[PDB]
C-alpha cells in the first residue's frame, strides 16, 4: 500500500518531530514529504470518528483541512507496527524560512509584513478551527518561492485549542514565554502572541531575541539591527511580560506597521523571483 504509492527521496530533517523525507506521488508525480514519527516517542494521543486511535498531529491537521492554503495539507497517513507515517503536501521549489533567513540575513520591512501578514492569518485560521500550533518558528513555515505564500507546517507538538490553563510544552524553548519558563503554565492564545513577536524580531534582525531563561524571564528587547520604531513598537507589545498586555490578533493586525501588506503573488515578484 504505502511503498507502491510513494517514491521516497532524501531527507529534508530530522529531530524531536522525527524524520522527514522528500517524495513523489506514483499515481500522478506529485510532490510530497514523508513524515515518519516513532509511536514510543509520541505522547499526545488523539481519535478520529471511527474510534481510531492516532496521533494528535492527525487530528489537528484534520481540523485545519480545507481549501485554506495557509497550512500544510495532509494528503495521507499510515499506521505501522511502531510508527506513523504522515503524506504531506510539497510545494515546489520551496524554502523554509530558517534557511530564506539564513541566506538572506534580517529581511527588509515590506517582505517581512507580506510574511508575518501570512503567518498571522494561518494561526488565525488554526485558531478557528479549534487548533493550537504551539510550536510557530521560522523552521515551521514554509516559502512557495514561485507564489510568494507561506505555510505552517509540523503540528507535532500542537493541541486542541482551549480556554484554559496548558501545563504541558512540547515546543521550541526560545520561542517559550515567559509564563512557562516561570510557573509551567500558559494559555493559548497569549503564548501564541508571544512566539509570534520572537518571529517577528527574528525576520527584521535575522536572529532571535533570546537565548537563555533570565533574558526571556527579563523580556528587555534590544535591536541589534535597524528596524523601524512602529515594528519595534509591534515586537516589543507581542513580547509583553504580562500575557494580558500582549495584542490580540486583531490588535497585530490592525498596527500602524501591518497596514498596506502586499499579496503573496506580489511578494514573489518583488522579493523572491
Ligand atoms: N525546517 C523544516 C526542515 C524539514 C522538515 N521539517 C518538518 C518538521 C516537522 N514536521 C514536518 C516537517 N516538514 C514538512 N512537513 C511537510 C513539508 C513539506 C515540505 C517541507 C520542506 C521543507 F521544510 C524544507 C525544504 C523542502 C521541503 F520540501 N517540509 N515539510 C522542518
Amino acid at each position: 500500500p504505502l511503498e507502491s504509492q510513494y517514491q521516497v527521496g532524501p531527507l529534508l530533517g530530522s529531530g524531536g518531530f522525527g524524520s522527514v523525507y522528500s517524495g513523489i506521488r506514483v499515481s500522478d508525480n506529485l510532490p510530497v514529504a514523508i513524515k515518519h514519527v516513532e509511536k514510543d516517542r509520541i505522547s499526545d494521543w488523539g481519535e478520529l470518528p471511527n474510534g481510531t486511535r492516532v496521533p494528535m498531529e492527525v487530528v489537528l491537521l484534520k481540523k485545519v483541512s480545507s481549501g485554506f492554503s495557509g497550512v500544510i495539507r495532509l494528503l495521507d497517513w499510515f499506521e505501522r507496527p511502531d510508527s506513523f507515517v504522515l503524506i504531506l503536501e510539497r510545494p515546489e521549489p520551496v524554502q523554509d524560512l530558517f534557511d530564506f533567513i539564513t541566506e538572506r540575513g534580517a529581511l527588509q520591512e515590506e517582505l517581512a509584513r507580506s510574511f508575518f501578514w501570512q503567518v498571522l492569518e494561518a494561526v488565525r485560521h488554526c485558531h478557528n478551527c479549534g487548533v493550537l500550533h504551539r510550536d510557530i518558528k521560522d523552521e515551521n513555515i514554509l516559502i512557495d518561492l514561485n507564489r510568494g505564500e507561506l505555510k505552517l507546517i509540523d503540528f507535532g507538538s500542537g493541541a486542541l485549542l482551549k480556554d484554559t490553563v496548558y501545563t504541558d510544552f512540547d515546543g521550541t524553548r526560545v520561542y517559550s514565554p515567559p509564563e512557562w519558563i516561570r510557573y509551567h503554565r500558559y494559555h493559548g492564545r497569549s503564548a501564541a502572541v508571544w512566539s509570534l513577536g520572537i518571529l517577528l524580531y527574528d525576520m527584521v534582525c535575522g536572529d532571535i531575541p533570546f537565548e537563555h531563561d533570565e533574558e526571556i524571564i527579563r523580556g528587555q528587547v534590544f535591536f541589534r539591527q535597524r528596524v523601524s520604531s512602529e515594528c519595534q513598537h509591534l515586537i516589543r507589545w507581542c513580547l509583553a511580560l504580562r500575557p494580558s498586555d500582549r495584542p490580540t490578533f486583531e490588535e497585530i493586525q490592525n498596527h500602524p506597521w501591518m497596514q498596506d501588506v502586499l499579496l503573496p503573488q506580489e511578494t514573489a515578484e518583488i522579493h523572491l523571483h
